[PDB]
């Protein structure tokens, strides 16, 4: 039952955001001015502790339409999160805590958004993650998980394919606790939606299996908005979209125009806004005491009280079910089981050749029993990626009869970009969820919006990217990565492992799974690769190490993945013509660059020509070698030995090229490429 | 009305496509078998000439589920295209005309497909270019343009978000002549569709404004399928989707399973299939002469007659409408207007500072009327990207009141991947279509599935990517490109132009528009750059040039875009304390790499340290530079000059690093990075 204070709360949210943008002299005022009533009605009714933004059973809210940040920054300040008027008075400025689009790093901001389509897709991970937790640990008497995931979205997020991929899957899985509120404002940047987007959203979403409710006066009807949220909460086995119509820039002297989407309202427009809302035209960043006190009784103090009850029931649970309690307690502290690493496989050069892909499968076989928080899947490639262990149970709705929500194998369908973002949402949930998803390395490029954000936020998701080159063969150039790794190695904060054998696969799994702030790509072979004499988890964990040494070498050859063996063989050949060649295995650029310089310079020393061997683009290699043998053109369709042969990657093709490199440089002094001037 | 020969032709396609997979012992047999009837029936009513596969008014066929290619090669053979049983007998083998997934470059293959969701979105572009040709050239009595676009597709294509962006825009544009038949086989790789895809496709499609017809028996109802395509051709204002149900692998002992998705059938199963259809189990690649006779009659001879009447008519047309007939003949021979290049703007250093973004807009305004084949557009950032000339009309249904199909400016919505595949479809249509699309440089990444195929197939599409660096400012890290250029510079066959001033934006445009086979990305500044002294179109068209030279440079500074003015200022600092810098402006890696080595070595010689200056990733720069100053971490939200200073990119901060580069190398002899050893 909304009184005049609820109407005072809504004008302070709108004008605070107006103020924020106008001081910054930059930012988007329009959606904050129209979404403010929905923010007030929703937040007031979400169960959350502002003093503990990390309580696992907190309701989660994602602002998918990240450009509306000043609405999230006002709410965060007013409902009592650590963020202040001074923070806000520095919206969009160098160094401040208030950047131009929300970032995971701030408290009460759940994932970073700004790229459209990302927030709504992350929220689907969050709801899958709650569905899984609740299923795993809730016991009759102890309902430790039952929260909701509220999403805010625009027309933009409904146009991007990722949210149609995500929504299709959310609908399949029956994710009842996911509630999206669509700001139907009939405007985006170029103008009116009818110029390019006139589909029937509601019918589109009901087709997916979502329930759709409507609110027609979202600009003033707090009860309407209120009853929709409440009806949505009864939708136990359908996600809900609430389509709430609003006017962009409500109150503004140019509301409904598209000029109010991303520029500060002008001075005189803001003053009439203050007068009309009963605020003073010449005062800014003003919060009535009545608003703090309101949210203090409405949210902060029940939230703390709710958080506090949770703690006591969790402790009776650790008494009642000591080992499940022990498990959840660990995940919540964010440590992995002690000494889990002992279940990782090791091999010698005595055991068989095996594609790095079937070795990948053996890690998953050996570790899932040890790490309950490891939840995996595939974007329809399960038998190609070898990404599901034998005793698994699929994550499905219980009605399906194929699996249930305790299951740990997500079937993603042909939805890469969606799986990238759903993986980020499962990881941003907490309780130590280790998400992975497989596909073919060539199609991880589809997911690139989502993967740049696993890197910007630091979400340790794992991509199991199999079929990593022309050794795919006959599927041809549409399915053969050329530029893929080079790309992702130019992206700050992401591990790109390309293992050469069994020990190096175990080191890629170990470092990826132990990571707390870097995502990983494990690039894996379709084809059989031999076990190497002298690979080791320990050594490959440094990301780059001398695999085969000689005294006073003529050349250093550096290879990644399937080219390490080819380089060892070319190394025998160079030896018989009396050339000493050192073979270096660089499984991950990132991890090796995290090494201390004096390590790096023992692996890639001065005064020795250094040549790289890798069947993908040579563009990222100048930082480790002097001359590079790689492929800077698309591949080809044929038997895989023949495509390798057709491009030169043969032991005598590498040896020839090492010889031409020794010859080119005899007499010159050579500096290591690692060394920089400044 | 179909007869016995129509059923013999359908068995001949079934078994010929099976013998092609089994021969390769690699491939996908299932969708060939189940889809053979719709192929027979659809192709028999297409108007096409096997003899002339480039006839502008041919009905166009796209197979979007590209893995089903054994079938597209069976029909191209059978209907008289240049492909023999021999070519069929080296399917998937190194260097044959039969790749494991179709490539644009083959006669009768329209676009490269195989990546899911790419076919359908390209077919939307091809229907947009048809509608634009028809409204621009069709006259009373002269219907030079009226073809249909047909697309085969499957479950995989429907789950990729790019076909949902594409279908939405298509429904908005009311593209009546685009007819999609979907293989509703209830199987994908992982198993049944219900394990993760059980949305109501039909209701979803009606939501976009598409008409949906249903063929309950695709397996044998020739009459029904024909009815459906006939009905489909009546609706001029709805694109049509035919949900046709089939059994994957019809006629196989394991028909209806995911086993027959991508494995050659078992020999014993191939034998029974052949007996089952009246063929000899012991013979291969058998084609009844009645089948050959049948298609020569129903498809090739009609086809050749249609092409001949079309020609007669186009000759009358150029008598009746000279200009228009000369223009369409020019566009049809692929030539640009003569001397179009002279309408491009030149500037001197006495001209004013302008962002290269505004300067792009003035090229577009100065050449759109010279080039009627130029069709522009943005993905909802028209006022940011500055992509629209003034007098433009938008490409809309006539029914809209906002344009008609003679419009040349498209409002793509917030659909970037789909803009990508659609500009590839427009280019692939012919008539010298020159599509260009605007977005933010950081979000071209959203469209990587399509940008890769632009380069593999060689469709010379232009992306106008404004807002290239931390000069974007206050929106910060989510919107500032870090790795984007080093990604597309590692892609074979794409210009990535990053012009520093007007004369370089003109050169970028000239080189991109003359291109017949290589796409282009032009990265542009949000912020004001000045007009350099030393640029010119001629120099800038070589891709790397010496902007200012000195006799005997102590250092060469290689820079691109907003950093070339910075480097010319750093060079003024250095001069003052008598270091001689040569400043090299490198606007495109591709075009420069294409120069004669003699030219490149006169730009980047031996025996001088070369330091590169660019505010994005340094990884790619090892090929031209000894030391590189750039950003290998994400950005910051702040006013742009402040963010540049934070990162060190000031005149004196560049000068300073040049000084440490000189001092690091003094007394080493240096070899230009361009010199390769093999
Ligand atoms: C992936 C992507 C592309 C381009 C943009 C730029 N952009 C920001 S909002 C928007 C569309 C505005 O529509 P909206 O969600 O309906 O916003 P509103 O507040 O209603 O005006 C665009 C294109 C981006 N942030 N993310
Ligand atoms: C972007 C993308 C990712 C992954 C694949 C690999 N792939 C090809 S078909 C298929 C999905 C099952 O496809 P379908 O269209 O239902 O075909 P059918 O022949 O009906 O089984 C998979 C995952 C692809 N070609 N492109
Ligand atoms: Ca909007
Ligand atoms: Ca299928």
């Amino acid at each position: 039952q909304f009184t005049d204070i609820d109407k005072l709360a809504v004008s302070t949210i709108r004008i605070l955001a107006v103020d924020t943008v106008s001081k910054a002299n930059s930012g988007h005022p329009g959606a904050p001015l129209g979404m403010a009533p929905a923010a007030h009605v929703l937040w007031s009714q979400m169960r959350m502790n502002p003093t503990n933004p990390d309580w696992i059973n907190r309701d989660r809210f994602v602002l998918s339409n990240g450009h509306a940040v000043a609405l999230l920054y006002s709410m965060l300040h007013l409902t009592g999160y650590d963020l202040s008027i001074e923070d806000l008075k520095q919206f969009r400025q160098l160094g401040s805590r208030t950047p131009g689009h929300p970032e995971f790093e701030l408290p009460g901001v759940e994932v970073t958004t700004g790229p459209l389509g990302q927030g709504i897709s992350n929220a689907v991970g969050m709801a899958m993650a709650q569905a899984n937790l609740a299923a795993t640990y809730n016991k009759p008497g102890f309902t430790l998980s039952d929260n909701y995931t509220y999403v805010f979205l625009g027309d933009g997020c409904l146009q991007e394919g990722i949210s149609s991929e995500a929504s299709s899957l959310a609908g399949h899985l029956k994710l009842g606790n996911l509630i999206a509120i669509y700001d139907d404002n009939k405007i985006t940047i170029d103008g009116a939606t009818s110029i390019s987007f006139d589909e029937d959203v509601a019918k589109r979403y009901e087709a997916y299996g979502w329930e759709v409710l409507y609110v027609e006066n979202g600009n003033e009807d707090l009860a309407g908005i209120a009853k929709a949220i409440a009806q949505a909460k009864l939708s136990k086995d359908k996600p809900t979209l609430i389509k709430m119509t609003t006017t962009i820039g409500y109150g503004s002297l140019h509301a409904g125009s598209h000029s109010v989407h991303g520029a500060p309202l002008k001075a005189d427009d803001v003053k009439q806004l203050k007068s009309k809302f009963g605020f003073n035209p010449d005062k800014s960043f003003v919060v009535p005491q009545e608003v703090y006190d309101h949210y203090q009784k409405t949210i902060l103090k029940p939230g703390v009280e709710a958080n506090n009850k949770w703690n006591k029931l969790f402790s009776e649970y650790q008494k009642k079910f000591p080992e499940l309690g022990a498990e959840l307690a660990r995940r919540l502290s964010g440590q992995l089981p002690a000494n889990w690493e002992s279940k990782l496989p090791t091999y010698t050069a005595k055991d068989s050749a095996v594609a790095t892909r079937k070795l990948s499968e053996t890690v998953l076989e050996d570790v899932y029993n040890q790490l309950p928080e490891l939840i995996g899947g595939s974007a329809d490639l399960t038998p190609s990626n070898l990404t599901r262990w034998k005793e698994a149970l699929d994550f499905q709705p219980p009605s399906s009869g194929s699996g249930n929500y305790s299951g740990r194998y997500i079937r993603y369908g042909i939805r890469e970009h969606a799986m990238g973002a759903i993986m980020n949402g499962i990881s941003a949930f907490g309780a130590n969820y280790k998400p992975y998803g497989g596909t073919f390395l060539n199609f991880v490029s589809y997911a690139a919006g989502a993967v740049r954000l696993s890197a910007l936020s630091g979400h340790p998701v794992i991509w199991v990217a199999t079929h990593d080159s022309i050794g795919v063969g006959e599927d041809g150039p549409t399915h053969q990565p050329i530029e893929t790794l080079a790309h992702f190695r130019s992206l700050p904060n992401i591990q790109v492992w390309r293992p050469a054998d069994g020990n190096e696969v175990s080191a890629a799994y170990k470092n990826s799974l132990e990571s707390k702030h870097t995502p990983s790509i494990i690039a894996l072979s379709r084809q059989n690769l031999p076990q190497l004499e002298g690979s080791s988890i320990e050594s490959a964990s440094k990301g780059g190490y001398v695999l085969q040494d000689v005294a006073n070498p003529d050349i250093i050859l550096v290879a990644t993945g399937s080219e390490v063996s080819l380089s060892v063989e070319a190394a025998k050949t160079l030896a018989a013509k009396n050339i000493k060649a050192r073979v270096v295995s660089l499984p991950d650029f990132f991890t090796f660059d995290k090494q201390p310089l004096e390590y790096r310079l023992s692996v890639l020393p001065d005064n020795v020509p250094i040549m790289s061997v890798e069947v993908l683009a040579t563009t990222c290699w100048g930082k480790y070698a002097h001359q590079s043998f790689g492929i800077d053109r698309f591949g080809a369709s044929g038997k895989a030995p023949e495509v390798f042969k057709f491009f030169g990657f043969t032991p005598e093709g590498v040896a020839e090229r090492a010889q031409k490199t020794i010859a080119f440089y005899k007499g010159d002094k050579l500096i290591s490429p690692l060394k920089k001037a400044f």
